[PDB]
């Protein structure tokens, strides 16, 4: 039962740049360094929607499209995309350019929950769309939701 | 132990949660369990390919209880089922506390990896198949393929 | 947005305080946030000269504030100067605590790189070409600095 | 302080050797090894005292083979003696290698880790008295209280 | 060696130039060489301040020379002024090849770095003074109360 | 000062401990200590042969006492003893407290055996280490018997 908010409002990113203890004994980037970096990301927009303790209670279909060279810099930002009564759905997307040209790297559902300092779950923020693809979204976060309830 | 068995390339892994591990509350970071895991995943893609490897997919990601400060952590892995070009492994995070055994040893996360093998010219090539065993192994691979396929669709 | 302007090699990069960047008191080493200011640095000159590039010289860092654990820190760079063989980038940190009052400035300095060949010798490299009000100001004082320096390095 | 046996905290922990860990050559540091046989130790400690520990010594850690970039190293620890207020600890380092080469599984780096239990207060504490069962585990056992005696001569 | 002068707080740090540590030719990242600077004029400045300390500037950073691979870079830094409420630090680096032999030590770069000192608050502290005590420690005092007030002036 | 000396290669380093170096109590992991002891041996041991090296052994780590958050540790080495293929160095360890001074203690101590090696890796004969003073010729001594009995000890009866 607080106060709703926007997806602009707690929208995040991060940049980095891939050094060489990010990386495999061949060229590539160990797929935990970028799921952390998501992770990173994603705690960042879900405290910045809460203003609350926060945890992830699930990642979901994480796709690792294409793999990242040393001396990439990846961009890793994520954005609200759907609220449950006592969860948020949180979109990471992770491009990258060589310093070839700028792809999409990977992808991934974050869903976290808020917690207090006793550690109970809260109700949390509503997420308010605004846009045409906020909305929409919203909509197939519901979707993806409710099948991880079933 | 023969090659090519989920045996030959279990693997395993303890960490003890430090303090750079954790939230300014008293818990693990999602991330650094998530770290661990494609670790020891990436540990047993590797002893089974004994080539190089990468992750295309993490599906199904579940805490299922918090890790605090001072936990031992094992997360272990074993391979599940493998199609031509694709590596299933299954990851467990276990957790024991290491003061009190106000309760004890609980199961923290899980999920399935999915890897594949790469060339030198990192061309994506065919991978040994996982043979089964046990009861249980053939019944993990059957999940397996059944996971496999979905995920095509 | 056009070759050899500040805009096309501009950059920035976002960093998540973490634990292995702090002091035993809550703040960040110094060094932790120099290094990130010159990888920032080392791409801005990179994207401009396409070629090789090692810094020669960081002038004047200032640290206009102390950065806490659970900071995002952004780091951002550009072009201000080129002379014939060397590049001036200036990067700004700023933070903001996510833990909400008030994002701040917390250092900057300028740096000073110069384009290498594949053989190691310092190059000719691609003129600055500035276009806005500022960027002719920033290049205008980059060319002071410059002097100044050379100045430095010599004796009456 | 209830007793205990090996398998309750034996432990282990598995490295893919990175370049991070590598010399200029392709190999890893003595230095490397060593901190992970004591993190190993130092958990296996930890699991049987179910409190603060310290390492104490460390004798004999003799690295049979060299361990190349693409290895994967197997460090496990168990418990193998225990006096009244100290804990010794085997570890043993193994290497697979995860590149395709003619060449087996081998024996990389061994030791003894010796562990001491603290207080809150910082006092050293009797220690879970470890009681083996097995062949092995009693003459591992009666070998350790051997090394045990001539580590507290030979400081005299 | 009494406290509060410069052999009270001296301190150097060797560090082997490791793959980690290179841009993709030979050579060591400024940022690397920078923040080990940073590490070891922070050293100095605690063993000075017993207390917790932040870098305020840091001011002419030089670098001489690169350093290549395989390369033992020595950074030494002693402690040169102190105003009322901060401390200038003179970081010095060397370079020894371990390689090709007919290569001689050199000086790879050199700052200033100025430190503050801050209490559990927050706030600034009055700083322990350094007493000069040889020709050259007066010489290096004498320089630095010049070099701190012209960094007044650039911004007054 | 000489090459093959002990004043040639001596090293030493300074570390300030971080939190990342820390149990979850106050105090500094052993393997955090014992990397950073390896690792100064190490530069001991290459100026010294100028040439690719490992470790062979280290034995006798002594823990001496506790080291604790803000402290700043003194890690210091120099060569004792050479045979004719190995190097033995030995490692000091010192800690200072760099808050509300508990004076400067002695923390730790070890005696590394590296290897030379070439760069096929096979093991190279080793530059001698001669000694000057008193002290650099009774070290060396002791280091005689060290490496006796490291021979003996390893080898059955």
């Amino acid at each position: 039962n607080p106060e709703p908010n926007t997806v602009s409002y707690s929208q995040s990113s991060l940049i980095h740049l891939v050094g060489p203890s990010d990386c495999t004994l061949h060229g590539f980037v160990h797929g935990g360094v970028t799921m952390k970096l998501m992770d990173e990301v994603a705690g960042i927009v879900a405290a910045r929607h809460c203003k609350t303790n926060i945890v992830t209670a699930s990642v979901d279909a994480i796709n690792f499209h294409d793999k990242i060279r040393k001396g990439c810099v990846i961009t890793i930002s994520g954005r609200m995309t759907f609220t449950s009564n006592k969860s948020m759905e949180i979109e990471v997307l992770v491009d990258a350019d060589p310093v070839q040209k700028r792809y999409r790297a990977a992808s991934a559902f974050f869903t976290y929950v808020s917690l207090s300092q006793e550690g109970r779950s809260l109700p949390v923020p509503q997420l308010v769309p605004e846009t045409e693809d906020e909305k929409k979204r919203f909509e197939e976060g519901k979707g993806r939701y409710l099948q991880m309830k079933a």
